[PDB]
This record gives C-alpha cells, sequence and structure tokens, in this order.
C-alpha cells in the first residue's frame, strides 16, 4: 500500500494528513534567528525558512511548507507517497508548474535540523472546497469575482480543463458608480465608494447592479458554459451580487463568497478511493 499524504496550503493555516494530522500557521519568515533549535524550521536548496512566525506572504515558500508538512505528517521510515495538494482557487494556475516540480521527484531537506526525503510518486492538485463544497468522483466550475480579476477554475470529468483569468472586477463597477456621482458634483475616488454605497451616502439602483452582473457573465461566455457545470461563486464581488446571481437562469449553482475550505479528512478518503 503506497501512502497517501493530504496537504491543504492555505493562506491563513496549513493543515496536513497522513499518518499524523496537523496545522500550523501560513506565517514564514527567512530572518536570522540566534537561536534556531527554538523554532519550527526547513532547510531546502540552500533556503532557511522559519515555519509558523514572521508575515504572511513564492516557490521556495510552497516548497517550505511542503516539505515541513510532509516531515510531519509521515515519519521518515515513509520514502514515497501520492499526494493530494489543496490550493486556493487563485493559485490554482500554479498548478502546471508544481506538478512539473512534483511529480515522480525526490526531495532532500533538513526538517527542524534532521536529513528528511520524501518522493512524490503521484500528485492531485485541486482546489480547496474538495470533498466539502464541492465533490469529484465531476463537472464543476468555481468562479472567483475578486475586486479587479475574475479567476475561473474549471474541473471536467474530474480533472481540471481550464484555468482562466479575467482583468474584470467590483473595482471596475465603483468605477462606474464614482464617475455617475462626481457628474453629481461629488470628488470622490474610486475606494471611497463601497463604504459610502454601505452607509447610504450612495445609492445604487438594482438595475446598476443586474447590469454589473450582465458584463461579468459576459465576459466569462467566451470560457465557460456556465449551465454546463456545477457552479460556485466566490469572492468579494459575488457577495455584492448575491441576491442578483441568485435569480439567474442557472440550474445547478451557488453563492459562497468567503474562501472555501476542505474537510482534510474528507479530502483523504476521497483521496483513498482514487489510489487505493
Amino acid at each position: 500500500g503506497m501512502k497517501i499524504t493530504v496537504v491543504d496550503l492555505g493562506n491563513i493555516n496549513v493543515k496536513y494528513v497522513g499518518e499524523n494530522k496537523g496545522r500550523f500557521s501560513s506565517k514564514i519568515t527567512n530572518d536570522y534567528q540566534s537561536y534556531e533549535e527554538g523554532f519550527q524550521r526547513v532547510e531546502y536548496n540552500g533556503i532557511k525558512t522559519y515555519i509558523g512566525v514572521g508575515e504572511l506572504s513564492a516557490d521556495r515558500d510552497y516548497m517550505a511548507q511542503l516539505l515541513y508538512s510532509l516531515a510531519k505528517a509521515n515519519t521518515a521510515d515513509t520514502k514515497e507517497i501520492n499526494l493530494t495538494l489543496l490550493l486556493p482557487i487563485i493559485q490554482m494556475k500554479n498548478k502546471t508548474r508544481l506538478i512539473e516540480t512534483l511529480k515522480g521527484e525526490n526531495f532532500k531537506f533538513k526538517f527542524n535540523g534532521i536529513d528528511r526525503e520524501i518522493k512524490i510518486n503521484d500528485l492531485m492538485v485541486l482546489p480547496e472546497g474538495y470533498a466539502s463544497y464541492y465533490s469529484l468522483d465531476g463537472d464543476v466550475c468555481i468562479l472567483d469575482l475578486g475586486s479587479r480579476t475574475i479567476n475561473i477554475c474549471v474541473l471536467e470529468n474530474a480533472k481540471i480543463v481550464k484555468t482562466n483569468t479575467i482583468k474584470l472586477g467590483s473595482f471596475d463597477f465603483y468605477s462606474k458608480i464614482k464617475s455617475l456621482e462626481n457628474a453629481k458634483g461629488e470628488d470622490y475616488i474610486e475606494e471611497d465608494i463601497q463604504d459610502l454605497i454601505d452607509n447610504g451616502l450612495i445609492k445604487v439602483d438594482s438595475k446598476q447592479y443586474i447590469e454589473f452582473l450582465s458584463d461579468i457573465l459576459n465576459a466569462v461566455d467566451p470560457y465557460v458554459d456556465l449551465k454546463t457545470y456545477n457552479t460556485i461563486f466566490t469572492g468579494g464581488t459575488s457577495l455584492m451580487l448575491k441576491e442578483y446571481i441568485e435569480k439567474l437562469p442557472l440550474n445547478k449553482f451557488k453563492v459562497h463568497p468567503n474562501a472555501l475550505t476542505s474537510n482534510v479528512d474528507g479530502a483523504m478518503e476521497a483521496s483513498k478511493k482514487v489510489w487505493n
């Protein structure tokens, strides 16, 4: 039995499940420590990274957190594993580079001062939300509607067929509202607008939100037919448009504006079905 490990490289915390399970802060630093032995740390490819301290932030950062997680998840008798790697949806545009880095490769590194090594046999890279907000066994579309960018992740026949980015976001909607307001004699900038709508200093008609939603959907159309997928709208712009999104002619969909999360144990059970 090839051992399996799940690692979720989240923006706030990292979680892992192998022989052992754990969670640690996604903070990292490379700052020099005069008492290195008092810290969680990895040394890989000449870089010493302190784990769980420093700041929330890179290729070398993911590698540091991943290698640390794998050293914690399994003892040194484990020489190779199949890996399920869960990433925030925006970072899914790194999948191709990560597979080439990891699949079939051995890694030598120092873990809290101890030489360790781990080989990645097979590998699955999937967006956070796996096994908790969407299921694959398999036509899923995650639309992250951000301030400046739409990130699209399409999982078809249970594998990623597309990641795409579009330069359209709430920033553009607030730029349209700003224009209208200043034409009334105001002198706002874009960053003022959101808070002024919230507290009523700027009134916005439901028609304006509907038009902006239609611009988003038309920008997405060249890339993906949302009717054909189980579609999850996420991101802060999905919050702004929730009530209008829920009125759209889409069969299987959902609005979850906050970052998607995965039950790492649920992700492990799904992974055992893939490889065992």
